[PDB]
């Protein structure tokens, strides 16, 4: 059995409702893993450190899918540790920090207008999903808007998913540290401001500028596809459900419990979330060896219907949305799903709010789905709406 199954995110693919709790699959560097897919086991794993995340990215072991990052500065991540580092990404992240809410809101009106005054129908990813994610990470990182359209190329050879090493991802990786290295010297404002604060005081010292560099380069490449994925697909599952999308548009104090739906629901995440067996252990009924690779997979566990119960139905008002694991779980829990959350509220309540009767403008099966991708996407999202307010 291959992993990944299928790079069309309108609906779980079939074979999720086929699969044991816990398979053997072959994945795209063509190395064994474990899938793991139900509720039970995906937070068991999640929730045990003996499935390490940081030794998958060890050279030797086996491999989900080609390294994009340069492997001397992924064999340096450990060493990328501090206590002002940790505060400055925590600050940076914190959706609370004054006037980011205020910059989000003006900043989803102003693009909602622009489509508005493009007329029906418009690329909603391009004017929409893409930069609203991408000026968002400017703006805590503390970088021109500008800079935007530079980082943003990369992601789509960055988050690839390729059998073979990219060499695209080495030359777009030493730009872009270039870039975020200038940056050092010119921000004063934000993570890279912050962080700048840092270089060259006591506590620092075995802190390079590539290593100050990497934490810019990362955090904007994480945030800016994990939010661009997921708002991208929210539209996908919305857009599928006209009806349901028609109700958040007349009940926007519903988006709280509406995104914490579409999280549960959400089927962005195009490959399994690794972790390496650093002891022989049992997972239900399979026995895992040392130095195995285990799949955790998202939508196994959030279509697991012993858990959400009819889970293919999108239900705002869905009890027990927020036991997903979107956000995964356990030590490597995502860090910004304040922010995450925040962004989407804004995001989906300014499209709704301003665009009655939103609906695709071409017949779902016309979609192009992005392949060999970390995340599902349509290529674009062709949308229209209805007239007044
Ligand atoms: C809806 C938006 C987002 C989704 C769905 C999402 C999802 C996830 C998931 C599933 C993980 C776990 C990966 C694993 O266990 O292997 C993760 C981790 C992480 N996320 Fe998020 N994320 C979102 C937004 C963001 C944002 C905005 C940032 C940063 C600005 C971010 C930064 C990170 C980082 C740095 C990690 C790694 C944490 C670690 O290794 O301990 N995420 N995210």
């Amino acid at each position: 059995l291959d992993f990944p199954f299928t790079w069309d995110g309108t609906h779980l693919p079939a074979q999720i409702g086929e699969l044991a709790p816990v398979v053997k699959v072959r994945t795209i560097a063509g190395a064994e893993a474990w899938l793991v897919s139900s509720y039970e086991l995906v937070k068991q794993v999640l929730e045990d450190d003996r499935f390490s995340l940081k030794n998958t990215s060890d050279p030797g072991v086996p491999r989900q899918y080609a390294l994009t990052i340069p492997p001397e500065v992924v064999n340096n991540m450990g060493n990328i540790t501090g206590a002002g580092l940790r505060k400055a990404v925590m600050k940076a992240i914190n959706p609370k920090a004054p006037g980011l809410q205020e910059w989000m809101e003006e900043h989803a009106a102003e693009l909602v207008e622009r489509m508005l005054k493009h007329g029906a129908p418009v690329d909603i990813r391009s004017m929409f999903t893409d930069p609203f994610s991408e000026a968002m990470h400017c703006q805590i990182l503390g970088i021109p808007h500008e800079a935007a359209p530079l980082l943003s190329e990369s992601l789509p050879i960055a988050f690839m998913n390729s059998p073979r090493e990219i060499p695209a991802a080495r030359l777009n990786w030493d730009r872009d540290i270039a870039y975020m290295t200038a940056r050092l010297d010119d921000t004063e404002q934000g993570l890279i401001g912050d962080l700048a604060k840092l270089r060259g005081t006591e506590g620092y010292e075995h802190v390079s500028d590539e290593m100050f560099a990497t934490v810019g380069v990362t955090l904007f490449g994480a945030g800016v596809i994990s939010t661009a994925g997921f708002l991208a697909m929210a539209l996908v599952t919305l857009l599928t459900h006209p009806e349901e999308a028609d109700h958040l548009a007349d009940h926007p104090e519903l988006m709280p419990q509406a995104v914490d739906e579409l999280l549960r629901i959400n089927l962005s995440i195009g490959d399994g979330l690794p972790r390496l067996a650093m002891e022989d252990m049992t997972l239900g009924e399979v026995e895992v060896k040392k130095g195995e690779l285990v799949l955790v997979l998202p939508e196994g566990a959030n279509f697991d219907p012993s858990v959400f119960p009819d889970p293919h139905r999108l239900d705002f008002t869905r009890a027990n949305s927020s036991a997903h694991f979107s956000f995964g779980g356990g030590s490597h829990y995502c860090p910004a799903t304040a922010l995450g959350k925040k962004h989407a509220e804004i995001g989906l309540r300014a499209v709704l709010a301003a665009m009655p009767r939103l609906r695709l403008a071409v017949p779902v099966e016309q979609l192009v789905w992005r392949t060999g991708f970390m995340k599902r996407l349509p290529e674009r999202l062709p949308v229209m709406w209805g007239s007044g307010l």
